[PDB]
RNA sequence: GGGGUAGUGAUUUUACCCUGGAGA
């Protein structure tokens, strides 16, 4: 017996916007840290986030995971902390989301749930604050 | 410029639409 739904980390790897799937890099597995990473599926259709979904390349995610036929596959795609996924770069509103949870129809004070770590308002890391971010440095 | 929409489940960055004597 062994485990077949697992908590994974990472970020988002690449994003086909029009095709509607990606993959991600999972940097940590079940809370241990992977070198190295290792690519997992992901589908618009598992991603948490309001309106037409999708992921850019290098934003932070915390996923839950299967190992299927053809490889790892997200079965649910957050980010850290289990809140919204940010999007493409083009997603209209996209870039006026709540500080605390990422949702597109309120700020942070009006926020519905419990104060989250600070994410990085570029990226979503919370290892990082956007003065500091690498993933807006290299675009 | 400004606004909006969506969809191919396996390997790299998306396709469209609306908008002209006025834009919260
Ligand atoms: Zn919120
Ligand atoms: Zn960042």
């Amino acid at each position: 017996d062994e485990p077949q739904l697992l908590h994974g980390a990472g970020i988002c790897k690449w994003f086909n916007v029009r095709m509607g799937f990606g993959f991600l890099s999972m940097t940590a597995r079940a809370g241990v840290a992977l070198d190295p990473p290792v690519d997992v599926f992901v589908h618009q259709s598992k991603l948490h986030m309001e309106g037409f979904r999708s992921l850019k390349e290098g934003e932070a995610v915390e996923f839950t995971f299967k190992k299927s036929a053809k490889g790892l596959e997200s079965i649910r795609v957050t980010g850290p902390g289990g809140v919204f996924c940010i999007g493409s770069e083009r997603r209209p509103k996209g870039g006026d989301r709540c500080y605390n949870c990422g949702g597109l129809d309120h700020h942070a004070k009006e926020c519905k749930l419990p104060p989250q770590p600070k994410k990085c308002h570029f990226c979503q890391s919370i290892s990082h604050m956007v003065a500091s971010c690498p993933l807006k440095a290299q675009q």
